[PDB]
């Protein structure tokens, strides 16, 4: 599995990248949007 591995990018790469990161994955459906709603802590 490459959940863990792609995971430390989104952290690595801006916040507004980010939203990115989590669009590209759906495609499969490595991470759920769970994790993109709790991980987005931008306001």
């Amino acid at each position: 599995m490459n959940k863990e591995h792609i995971l430390a990018q989104k952290e690595v790469l801006t916040p507004i990248e980010y939203e990115h990161y989590v669009k590209h994955l759906f495609d499969i459906g490595e991470i759920t949007k769970e994790l993109y709603i709790e991980l987005s802590s931008d306001l």
